[PDB]
């Protein structure tokens, strides 16, 4: 086991290749070894990268990096997660119930057709194309706003009375 | 250190035990150190596990499972997040805002009672009973629809003439 | 490489500090190298330690955390994700489709202003301010509820004829 900086990271078709230094070890050193969390740095990025050796065979050594330690996340005591490999304030957390996603901006979609922004306490729900909501029943604070909703009326000018409005 | 693929996966009560090959060690291993991230390969699936031996007494080995080198997700500069073990595509990727979740499907609760879909463009939120806004303001490209919306009406045919509707 | 149980916590400026035990080492151990994943344990918390020694230099041990055995997520085939350290039963799970988001509630911002509420199949929205879908249609059922839906009236007490309300 050694640690070692962090150079360059060469992504082929069998996983990720760091480039590491400490010693200017591998121009393209085996892994990555994947545990479903990944991340690329900028080159020369201030992070450790630590090398297991197999056997001893130096020959090959498989890496696990680090985030880099002033950014990651002070958890606090019962939660955890997963954070921004950057951002110390961009994560989802376990709390004692909020899946908690903290960021201005979250996109859901192949190419991102969901944005829901955060910004100033204003809330919204931006598509490019139609949002429909698929429920029996629709509604505002408790009142009913969906396709079934109506609108009392008052008498018109001649004095004539109203129903209430059919359906959207 | 050593590297072994993977074969099966016992699972009791004090965690998850793997059944690594590379030699028929261990028909069930003492681990897979959950730090946080989790997953269950079909039997016999292509993929490393790492076993880091207490002491040197074989006796005992704690193992590293790594995602599938050709399922790694090729993460953006600056970028980084958790992935699906068998799916590069489909991913929680923090960037440079985006909490971004990328799939054509997301479920809520604890039996899935909100399903967000986003496909070609629709997005539609489904729930088997009740969606309710709590907010002082609900609405659509800055026009009120909330639970205090009104329409105005036009004139009758006798050409007596019509207030606002009331609210919902 | 040596197991250890799991005492303290240190949170300095350059990453985080265990206290692990097993042997009272280190009333402040190197790290917790963080991987993207973090977590707080109560102090004395029943979890194992990985020490992975720095040549073989006790003087320098860097330290892997695992979530406690019997919190630990038996996640299902071709699944996987991200847990809560100490909640088997809150995630997220990337399944065949479902980014899936296991909780009760779930908070966006970086406030928590937007809160997503699931209880008995209710599903809330709530904000201290406006909501504001962008859309060119909002819809419930397929029906227009936006910026552009109307109303149809019924003839008023006179027997004169309405027209449909204008839009919001």
């Amino acid at each position: 086991f050694e640690r070692h900086v962090f150079k360059g990271i060469e992504h082929t078709d069998t996983g990720a290749l760091v480039s590491v230094k400490g010693s200017g070890t591998q121009e393209e050193d085996v892994p990555v070894i994947n545990s479903g969390y990944g991340f690329t740095p900028a080159a020369d990025t201030e992070l450790e990268v630590f090398l297991h050796g197999d056997g001893s065979d130096a020959s090959n050594k498989f890496a696990t990096m680090t985030i880099p330690r002033n950014k990651q996340r002070k958890w606090p005591e019962g939660a955890g997660g997963v954070q921004h490999p950057f951002n110390a304030d961009k994560f989802v957390q376990f709390d004692d119930d909020s899946i908690w996603l903290k960021d201005g901006k979250f996109t859901l979609g192949n190419n991102q057709e969901l944005t829901i922004t955060v910004s100033n306490g204003l809330v919204t729900l931006s598509s490019n194309n139609e949002v429909d909501f698929r429920c029996p029943k629709l509604m505002h604070n408790g009142v009913n706003i969906g396709d079934s909703h109506v609108h009392p009326q008052k008498p018109d000018s001649g004095g004539d009375s109203e129903e209430d409005t059919d359906p959207p």
